[PDB]
C-alpha cells in the first residue's frame, strides 16, 4: 500500500508539490494548526443535522415535504418549532438525538499525529477531544466565555459553534439563525482568538464542504479587508466529482489553496473513508523519510540540517544523535548504525557519496562545494565511515585550543592586537579569562553582546551570555571566599576589585533568571541551534556520572569475575567520551571547565578509569588472556591525560591514588 | 530605604496591598503586560505633542495663539497645515524637530525589570527598543501591518501608533485625525492583536493620563461588549495633585482599579521622577517575605507550597530543599539550616508554634485542622527541629511497603480483591508488576490510563505513563535477550508472549517520547508539583551519588591515615540516604527499582558500610577513642539492609566481600 502511496507521489501535479512541502516544512517548526468540522465526523457515524431537521418537521408536521425541502428552508424550521412549541421541547429533542457514545476513526489519530500547536473545530461533539485525550496529549478545552481567561495551556482547543459538555442545554450551542445573527453581539473574545490565531500560523481546512457556511464568513472578512501581506490558507477537497479548472482560479483570487483529492486516487463514490485517508497519507508519510529518492535530495537535505552548526568548532559526537532527531546511532569509534529511520537511508547514502569516484559526476554543479564542505565538516569532526566496512579504526585526539596548553606567552602578545570581528573579540574574551583579568573582560562581553545584536544568526550572542553568567557566578564565589576569609587568605587584606564594580553588576544583575534564556530566543535559533541547548541548564554534566557505574561493579565485579569484553570495552569507551567531552569544552571555549563541579567530574572518571591496572596484580596466571592480548599494551601516560590530572587533582588526591 | 517602605506598608489601605499581591503573582507566572506611554517619554525631554501643534500653528498666521488654544485645535490644526500647503513641509517639520537621540532614564530600567512578558507601547520613539538592546531582552518590533504574520519570536513589541523604522515620513505613524477616523480600516491585524493581547493577561498601565483619546476607547470597548469574564486591568495616576474620592468609584465602576500616587508619597509638583520612581519602587521589593507578618499567614503560606502534595505517600527529605527555592537546607536527621531566607522566618516559627502549646490558641478556626493536618505531615516525613534546637536524634525506618517486605502470599490475595478505587487499582499494577504478569499489569494501565482523565489533580496520570513507558522498556529487553537464547533459556522454546500485544505497545510507545512530559503538563501541575520531574529523566539516582564518590575517597583516605570521625559521619549519612531513597520509591510505586542502576547503586552503598563496619571491628583504641566511643559496637546488620543485600547481589559480589 505504501508502494502505490509512491506512485502517486511520483506522479502529482507540479501544483501539488509546493504544497506538500509547504506543508512539511510549516509543520517541522511546530507551526501548523487544523481546522476540522462534520467532515471527520460522517466518518464516525455520528448522527448529522438533517435527519434533526426532519425529526423538527415530523415533530411539527405530519409527514417531509415533498422532494427536496429547499434551498431556502433548513434554517428556519427549528426557529418555527423553538418559537411555537417552546425551549423544553428543543431540549428534550436535543438530548434523546444527541446523546451517543461512539468510538474514534482513525483519520483522527492521523491529524493529531502531525503534533498540530491548536486546534479550531465546530464539531459540535467530543469525539476529537476524545481522541486529544487518548493520545497523552493534554490540551484546554475553552468551550463558552469564562473559559476564554483561564487558560491552562499555550496549546488551544477552540470549540466555535459550543459544546454539550456543561449540559445538554440549546443556549451553551450554536443552532439557530438568531444565534448566528446575534453572535458577534454574544461571543466576542472566541471571535477575536478565531481571527488572532488564524492571522498568526498556517491554517489547513479539511472535511469542509466548498460553500457550507463558516467558510463564508471566515473567506469574506480575510480576503478583502486586509492588505498583500498574510499566508494563504489550505482546503482540502474529498467531493466526488473533481474540481474544475477555473473553480480552482476563483478560488485562487478569493485566497485559498485547494488540494484536489480527484486527481490523487480513483474509486467509487461513497468510499469517504479512502479518500480521506489517501490525502491525509500523502502529508503523513512524507514528514520526512519516504519521498526523498534522487540523490539530490540527500545532499539539500544533510545540508539543510548541518550547515547552521558551521559556526561553532566541533560538535560533541555523543551529542550529534540530537543533530538527527533520532534517526541514527553515532558511535564515538566513528561509526554510524540505523537506530530509527524507517525512510530512504540519507546517512547511508552519504557514505557512498564519500567513498564514490566516478558517480559523483552524476550531480550538479551547486552541490558539489556543498558535498566537498560536508566533507571537511565530517573529516575535522571525527565521523569515518559505516559499520559493517569498519575496520582499523585507532583515533588521536587534537585540542586545537592555545590556552589547555598553557603556553601564556602567545596569549598577551594575542590581546594586544588589533580586533578584525566579533568572533576574534569572543576568543580574546575567554583568552583574558584564562588570564584571569576578569573585569575588563567583564565589560568586554557587555560590549559584544550590546554590539553582536544587530548581526546574523546569533549564535556568539548566546555563547557571550552564556559565559557572562557564568563570569558572574564565578565573581560571585571569588568576592564571597576573599572577604569571608580577610587577610587570613594569603597573610594580606587584599581587596581584588572596587565597589564600582561589585555595585555595577548588582544592580545590572539583580533579574535575568538563567532558566528561560534559550526559551527566549527566536525560533530558527532554537530549530537550528537546539544542539547547544544542554548548556543553559546547571545539569549538563550529570548524563555521563551514569556511565561510571558501568566500571564500579560491573567492570570491577566483573573485573573480579574475569570475563573479558570483545571488541568495545567500558574503559575505553569511557577515556573517549573525556576527550570528547574535554576537547568540545575547550574548543568552543567555554567557562564551565574552570568551575569545581566538572573538576569532580573529571577527577572521578580519571580515578574510577585508572582504578584498572590494580585488576588483581598478581593473580592466577590465566592462559585465554595471552591468545587475545599477547605482549601487553600498557596504559600510556601520554601527555593528554597526564595534563589532565594536573589541572584537575587535588594533592590529596594524589595522596588516594598513589595510596590505593 | 527599606524601612521607609515598610512604614509606608504600614500605612497601606488594603486595596493597596491586595492590588501588590494580584501583580506580584501575576508577574510570577509570566501573565503581566504594561501600558508605557508619552508620559515616561517626556521624563527624558522627549519633545512633547505641544511644542509641535504650536509649530505647526506658526508656520501658519503670524503669531501664535494667545491663550489656550481650544478644546478642538489640538486636534484640528495638523490636518489643515497637511491639507492646504502640502504634504512634502509635513515630513520636512518631522524630521527637522524629530532626531534629537536623547539617553534612557531609570523609569524604563524598572519598567523592563519585572520580566514584562510582553510590551504595548503607544510611543512613537525607538527608545524603548534601545533599553531593550542594553538588556538584551529580545523582542519582536511590529510596526506596520506587513509584519504581524512574519513574528519571529514570542514575544511581541506592539508599537500600536506606529513608529519610525522605515523612515521619516507619515504614514508609517498615526498622528492626524484622518487617520484617526479610519482607524480600523487601515491595521484590522493589530488592532485584532492588540485586543487579544489585552483579553488574556493581567495588565498595568503607565504614562498615560485620566481622558486621554486611545484609554477611553479601550474603556469604552472593554466595559461595552464583554460581558463578566475580563481580567479588571490596573492604572497608576501620575498627577500632581489628590484625585477626588468618587472619581475613584466612578472608574472602579467602569471597570478599572486605580493606585494612587499622591495617596502614597508626598513630594513637590516638579519632582514627576521622584512620583515614577516611588510608585514603581513600590513593586520592585519583589522578595515578598516581609508580606503580612501575622501569624495566620505563615501558615497560609506554608500550605500554599505544601498542600498539593497530599497525593505523595512521602516525599524525600533532599528534594524538600527544592520545594522552597534554595531558602533552607534541609538535612537527612531532620534539622534544617537557614540557607536563603532575608526576611520573616516562617519556617523558623513553625517548629516554634509546634512547641508553645499556649501560643496555638492565638489562632482563627480554619488554622486548627490545617495546623494539624501540617502536624501530621512533616510528622511522617520526620522533620525533627532547628539546628539550634537539635537533641537526641534517632531514624527508625519504616517502610511500610508489602512488595518490600517480599510477602506475596497476602500480595496474591490482595490482587484478586474487588477494586474500590483509582489509587487501589495503581497500588494492585505495582504488585502485578512485580508478580510477574507484565501483560496484566499493562493492560490494567491501558485502562487507568484511559479512566483517570476524569478528575483533577492527575499526578496518577504522570505515574501510569512513565510506569508504561520503562515496562515496554522492560518488555523490549525481555523479547530481547529471551529469544537472542532461545530453547537453551529454559529447555523449551517457550513463549510466554505473544504478538497481539505488541501491535499496540509498538504503535503507541513508537509515537510517544518520553523526553517533553513534563513539558506538556499543564502549568497548575508544573508549579504545584516541581518535585516529580527527575523521574522523567535519568538523574534523580545519581545526583546522590556524587555524595558517593566524594565520601569513598574520603573513607578510603582516613582508613589508612588512622583519624576519627565525630558527630554525622559519612557512613550514617550514605546510609540514611539510602533509606530516604528506597522508602520513597516503594511508597511512591513505580517501577524504576527494577532496573541495574539502582540495584549497583545499593551494592557500593552497603559495600561502604560494611568495610566501614569491618575496619571498626579492630580499630586500634586510643584514649580519645576510649573515652568517646568506648565498648565497641560494630555495624548491626539489621533485617532492612539483610533484605537490601538478599534481594540484588549476585555470587561473585557477595563473594569478594568475604576475601574483602
Amino acid at each position: 500500500y505504501g508502494e502505490k502511496l509512491k506512485e502517486v507521489f511520483l506522479m502529482l501535479d507540479n501544483n501539488v508539490v509546493e504544497c506538500i512541502k509547504e506543508i512539511t516544512e510549516s509543520s517541522r517548526n511546530g507551526k501548523l494548526v487544523f481546522f476540522v468540522g462534520a467532515g471527520v465526523s460522517t466518518l464516525s457515524d455520528y448522527p448529522q443535522w438533517w435527519r434533526l431537521v426532519d425529526k423538527y418537521h415530523e415533530e411539527l408536521y405530519g409527514s417531509p415535504k415533498k422532494g427536496n425541502y429547499s434551498s431556502d428552508e433548513y434554517l428556519r424550521i427549528p426557529q418555527i418549532f423553538y418559537n411555537v412549541k417552546g425551549e423544553m421541547a428543543f431540549d428534550g429533542i436535543l438530548k434523546d438525538f444527541f446523546q451517543v457514545d461512539k468510538p474514534t476513526n482513525p483519520i483522527h489519530d492521523k491529524i493529531l499525529a502531525m503534533n498540530p500547536a491548536h486546534v479550531i473545530t465546530t464539531n459540535y461533539d467530543n469525539l476529537i477531544d476524545t481522541a486529544c485525550w487518548k493520545r497523552g496529549k493534554y490540551f484546554s478545552v475553552i468551550s463558552a466565555e469564562e473559559d476564554v481567561a483561564n487558560a491552562t495551556s499555550s496549546r488551544y482547543l477552540l470549540k466555535v459553534a459550543g459544546d454539550f459538555r456543561k449540559g445538554f442545554k440549546g443556549e451553551n450551542v450554536v443552532l439557530k439563525e438568531d444565534d448566528y445573527l446575534n453572535y458577534d453581539q454574544n461571543y466576542p473574545l472566541i471571535s477575536n482568538l478565531m481571527k488572532t490565531i488564524i492571522a498568526t500560523h498556517t491554517i489547513v481546512f479539511i472535511g469542509y464542504g466548498l460553500g457550507d457556511y463558516n467558510i463564508n464568513m471566515l473567506l469574506n472578512w480575510v480576503r478583502k479587508l486586509q492588505k498583500d501581506s498574510f499566508h494563504k490558507p489550505f482546503f482540502i477537497r474529498t467531493d466526488p466529482s473533481p474540481i474544475e479548472n477555473e473553480t480552482l482560479i476563483y478560488y485562487e483570487n478569493k485566497g485559498l489553496r485547494i488540494i484536489d483529492a480527484a486527481s490523487l486516487i480513483d474509486s467509487n463514490e461513497y468510499d469517504y473513508l479512502e479518500r480521506y485517508s489517501a490525502v491525509m497519507d500523502l502529508l503523513i508519510e512524507s514528514q520526512e523519510n519516504k519521498f526523498i529518492t534522487k540523490d539530490d535530495e540527500v545532499i539539500d537535505y544533510i545540508y539543510g540540517k548541518i550547515s547552521p552548526l558551521f559556526a561553532l568548532q566541533y560538535i560533541r559526537k555523543i551529542d550529534l544523535k540530537h543533530v538527527f532527531e533520532y534517526d541514527y546511532h553515532f558511535e564515538v569509534n566513528g561509526t554510524v548504525v540505523r537506530h530509527k529511520n524507517k525512510g530512504f537511508g540519507y546517512m547511508e547514502r552519504f557514505f557512498e557519496l564519500k567513498e564514490s569516484c566516478d558517480e559523483r559526476s552524476k550531480l550538479s554543479k551547486k552541490q558539489y562545494e556543498r558535498f566537498n564542505a560536508l566533507f571537511n565538516f565530517f573529516e575535522k569532526n571525527g565521523v569515518i565511515c559505516m559499520a559493517k566496512d569498519a575496520g582499523t579504526l585507532n583515533t588521536s585526539i587534537e585540542i586545537n585550543s592555545l590556552a589547555y596548553h598553557g603556553k601564556y606567552d602567545v596569549m598577551k602578545k594575542f590581546i594586544e592586537e588589533q580586533s578584525v570581528s566579533i568572533e576574534d573579540d569572543y576568543k580574546k574574551a575567554f583568552f583574558l579569562a584564562c588570564l584571569g583579568r576578569w573585569e575588563e573582560s567583564y565589560d568586554l562581553y557587555s560590549n559584544i553582546i550590546l554590539n553582536s545584536i544587530d548581526e546574523s544568526n546569533g549564535c556568539v550572542y548566546y555563547l557571550s551570555q552564556i559565559n557572562r553568567y557564568r563570569i558572574y557566578q564565578s565573581i560571585t564565589q571569588a568576592v564571597t571566599q576573599f572577604n569571608g576569609l580577610g587577610l587570613l587568605t594569603f597573610g594580606r587584606h587584599y581587596k581584588p576589585f572596587t565597589d564600582e564594580f561589585l555595585a555595577r553588576i548588582e544592580r545590572e544583575m539583580t533579574n535575568f533568571n538563567i532558566d528561560d534564556l534559550f526559551n527566549g530566543m527566536p525560533f530558527e535559533f532554537q530549530k537550528k541551534y537546539k544542539i547547544l541547548e544542554f548548556l543553559s541548564d546547571n545539569q549538563f554534566l550529570y548524563d555521563d556520572t551514569v556511565k561510571l557505574f558501568e566500571l564500579t561493579n560491573k567492570v570491577r565485579s566483573e573485573m573480579s569475575e574475569g570475563s573479558y569484553s570483545f571488541g568495545m570495552s567500558s574503559d575505553i569507551v569511557v577515556l573517549l567520551r573525556l576527550y570528547d567531552n574535554l576537547r568540545f569544552l575547550y574548543e568552543n571555549c567555554l567557562w564551565s571547565v574552570s568551575f569545581h563541579e566538572f573538576h569532580q567530574y573529571i577527577r572521578n572518571s580519571m580515578s574510577l578509569l585508572i582504578e584498572k591496572a590494580e585488576y588483581e596484580r598478581t593473580r592466577d596466571i590465566d592462559e585465554l588472556g595471552f591468545s587475545f592480548f599477547g605482549k601487553k599494551s600498557g596504559f600510556f601516560m601520554e601527555y593528554y591525560d597526564f595534563v589532565n590530572i594536573s589541572r584537575h587533582f587535588k594533592i590529596d588526591d594524589i595522596k588516594n591514588l598513589e595510596r590505593s
